[PDB]
């Protein structure tokens, strides 16, 4: 269990320098983080530098934010990849809006260890 | 014409220190504006000071954004207005939508003169 949370969110959440923030960008790090699994139908990378994600979790770099979460005063880059076909199963097919704005993510133990996907469901 | 685009931006979109923002401070401040003129479906107020936000126009608070637009890189307290009753002649009843995020704002000669209201049109 101890710390395992943290490196989670970071396997799944962080990419620090992508390339072309794409289509195929997004289906070539869902596959190579193991996302693919069945096809998570929507999931964001955020990039820059940890030590900035991490410090959301302390007032520098964050805010209370509703029920136990908190929404950085930074924005990042992010890139959200979305499952554009119905079905579960691989083949996954993602695509990829690329965006800059703050992120509300959970703390534990002052080490982020959830990311709130719902502000990145835009209609 | 000459600056008169900005203080129009002023009026329409920031509101320094807001106290409660509930639907009856949408309804009290849109009254107060103008805005009321017939019902604006949806507007938003920033809040904070006017220093933050008239520098997204250089790349300290900046970033640029689409085509001819800015983003900033802080995040801002924000209050949304939305109309909720379909008719467009007072009474306007609205809803109120508190939050903390980053803005879109266009710039003229290095003053914010547009916010953009799309990024507050959320589902």
């Amino acid at each position: 269990q101890d710390n395992s949370r943290y490196t989670h969110f970071l396997t799944q959440h962080y990419d620090a320098k992508p390339q072309g923030r794409d289509d195929r960008y997004c289906e070539s790090i869902m596959r190579r983080r193991g996302l693919t699994s069945p096809c998570k139908d929507i999931n964001t990378f955020i990039h820059g530098n940890k030590r900035s994600i991490k410090a959301i979790c302390e007032n520098k770099n964050g805010n209370p934010h509703r029920e136990n979460l908190r929404i950085s005063k930074s924005s990042f880059q992010v890139t959200t990849c979305k499952l554009h076909g119905g079905s579960p199963w691989p083949p996954c097919q993602y695509r990829a809006t690329a965006g800059f704005r703050n992120v509300v993510v959970a703390c534990e133990n002052g080490l982020p260890v959830h990311l709130d996907q719902s502000i990145f469901r835009r209609p």
